[PDB]
C-alpha cells in the first residue's frame, strides 16, 4: 500500500487506483476548466461539455470524493453581451441537459454551486432561470453521496460573504459560526482543505477560498485543461500521494559529510534556477525550463 | 517603459529597476522563509535574521512598496518545548534587535503582524512580551510609509477571525464592514491583493488570507528561500511584468493556419508535460523537468 512503485502505480487498473486513492487521498481536488477557446481553436457549448464530463468522470473514477472546478470568475464581464447569454447557457448546460443529469446520477454526484453568482449574476430572466436551476440541482442530488462536485461561479472573494453569512448566524445563533459552519455556508456543505490543485499555463491558482492550505499539493500542466490524460493525471497523483510528504523525513545531522556536500552541489549547481519564468509566444505563456 | 528587454533589464542600476517597478509593480509581493535549517546546514538565530534581512532590504530596494512574510504556522507545535521558546526568541528579534530596528528606521519600514498568534500564542509571559512587542512596533513605524512589512505568525486560517471581526463590526456600526474593513482589519492596514508569491521547493502557497488572487504570479525557486540572488529576483520580476500579462492579446481568427500548427505542435509535441511532479533525494522533494 505504502510501496507501490510509480511504474506499478501507472500499469494498475483503474479500479486498483482509486482504492490507493480512497484511502491515500487526495479527498479534495481543485480543477479548473480554463484553456477551453484556445482548445477549441485547436482540436463550442457542446463540445466543452463533453471534455468538462471526461475529466470529471475521469476524477471520479480514480477515487476522488470532492472536485472544485471553478468555471466562471469576475472576468466575464470583460467581454461584450453574446457572452453573458453564451454564459448562462452554458451554466444552465450543467443542471439541465440531459447526459451531465445522467452523469450525476450514473456516479451519484452532489452537485453544488458556490460564489457571488446571486448578486453578480445578471438580475434578469434568463439569470433567474440559472439561480434556481442551480438551487433545484443541488437538491436534486442530495441523495447521491459516492462523489461531491462544485462548480466555482464568481466565486474568487470570500471575504464579504463570509463577513453577512457571520453577521446573520450570530444574530439567530446567539454566538459566532465556527470554520466548519463558515464553509458549510459558502459551499453549501461542509468540504475539507484542498489536497491539489491542478491548473494550466501561467502559475497561478484561483477560486477555491477558504480551502486552501501550505499542503495544497500545486500542478501546472503545459497544454489546457481539455488535453487532461490518464497518464498525466496518475503522474499528478502519484507524486502527491507518495512524494510531496516523503517519511521518514530528512535527518541532516545523521548524515555523511558527502551527502550534505551532494545535496548541496544540487542547489548550488544551477544557483539561479527558477520555476514559473517563462517565454511568450503568439501572446500566449509557456514555463520555461 | 513598457519596452525594456530583459537583457537590459539585468543590467540597469537598481534604482532604475525600482522605479520601473513603482510604475509597473508588483506593488504587493509575499515571500515567506522556507528552507532555514536546511539552509544553515549548508552554509542560527543571528545568521537568519541577517539573510531575512538582506533579502527584504532586496525586495524594498527594488521598488517593491509592500513585502508579506509568512514565518511561523501552527505547524509550530509540531516540535519541542525548546522549539517553542527559541521561537519567541526569533519573534522578539524582530521587534528589538536594533540591527533590524535600524532597518526599519533606514529604509522606513511599517512593520505590522498577522495571524492568530495573540490567541495560539503560548498563554505565559515570554509569549505576552511577544505580542506586546509586536502592537509597540506596529505603533512605532506608523510615521514609516516608504514601505510595508507584514509578518505572518499563525495567519494561515483567517475565516473565524474575519466572522469575530464581522460581528464585532456589525454590532458597534450598524452594518456589515466592507472587504476593504475586512482587510483592514485582519492586516491592521489595507493592502492590496498579493501580486506575486515566490516560494522554494514543492510547488505550494500558503499564508497570505484575503490577499489571493488568479493576478497573483506564482514563482518557485529550487534553493531555500536565503539562497535568493539578485539575478534571480530580476528574472521574476522580469516575468511578472513584462510576460505574465502580455499584450495585446492573441487573435486566434486573425492567426494563419501554419501558426496554430506551430502552437498546437507547442502543445501536443509533449503531450503529458507537467509541471509540479517531482523526485525525492534523502528525503528532500526536487522538481523534474
Ligand atoms: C470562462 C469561459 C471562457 C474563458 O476562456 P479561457 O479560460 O480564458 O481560455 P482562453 O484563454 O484559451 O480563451 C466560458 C466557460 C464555458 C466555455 C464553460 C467551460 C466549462 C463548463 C461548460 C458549461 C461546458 C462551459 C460551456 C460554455 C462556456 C462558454
Ligand atoms: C518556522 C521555523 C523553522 C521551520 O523550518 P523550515 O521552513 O521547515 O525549513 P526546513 O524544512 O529546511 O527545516 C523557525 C523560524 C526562524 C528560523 C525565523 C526565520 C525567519 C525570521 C527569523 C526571526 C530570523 C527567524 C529566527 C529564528 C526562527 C527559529
Amino acid at each position: 500500500m505504502n510501496l507501490v512503485s510509480e511504474k506499478e502505480f501507472l500499469d494498475l487498473p483503474l479500479v486498483s487506483v482509486a482504492e490507493i486513492v480512497r484511502c491515500r487521498g487526495p479527498k479534495v481536488s481543485v480543477f479548473p476548466f480554463d484553456g477551453t477557446r484556445r482548445w477549441f481553436h485547436l482540436e463550442f457549448q457542446q463540445a466543452a461539455l463533453r471534455q468538462s464530463i471526461r475529466i470529471l468522470k475521469m476524477l471520479f473514477e480514480h477515487g476522488i470524493e470532492t472536485v472544485i472546478s471553478p468555471i466562471f470568475s469576475d472576468d466575464l464581464l470583460d467581454r461584450g453581451d453574446r457572452f453573458i447569454v453564451q454564459a448562462l447557457e452554458g451554466m444552465a448546460l450543467l443542471a439541465n441537459d440531459e447526459e451531465i443529469l445522467s452523469f450525476y446520477k450514473e456516479h451519484e454526484v452532489h452537485v453544488l454551486f458556490y460564489g457571488d453568482y446571486k448578486k453578480r449574476l445578471p438580475s434578469t430572466a434568463q439569470g433567474a432561470a440559472v439561480v434556481k436551476s442551480f438551487d433545484d440541482l443541488t437538491i436534486s442530488t442530495s441523495s447521491n453521496t459516492e462523489h461531491r462536485l462544485c462548480f466555482g461561479v464568481f466565486g474568487n472573494d470570500a471575504a464579504e460573504s463570509v463577513a453577512q453569512f457571520s453577521i446573520s448566524w450570530n444574530e439567530t445563533h446567539g454566538k459566532p459560526p465556527t470554520r466548519r459552519e463558515i464553509i458549510e455556508g459558502y459551499y453549501g456543505e461542509y468540504v475539507d482543505k484542498a489536497d491539489m490543485f491542478i491548473g494550466f499555463g501561467r502559475f497561478s491558482t484561483f477560486d477555491f477560498p477558504l480551502l486552501s492550505s501550505g499542503k495544497t499539493s500545486l500542478y501546472f500542466t503545459v497544454a489546457p485543461s481539455y488535453y487532461m490524460t490518464e497518464t498525466t493525471l496518475r503522474r499528478i497523483l502519484y507524486d502527491h500521494i507518495y512524494l510531496r510528504h516523503f517519511r521518514p523525513k530528512p535527518d541532516y545531522s545523521a548524515m555523511s559529510a558527502d551527502q550534505l556536500n551532494v545535496l548541496r552541489n544540487r542547489y548550488r549547481a544551477q544557483p539561479d534556477r527558477v520555476f514559473g519564468v517563462g517565454c511568450v509566444h503568439d501572446g500566449i505563456w509557456f514555463a520555461e525550463g
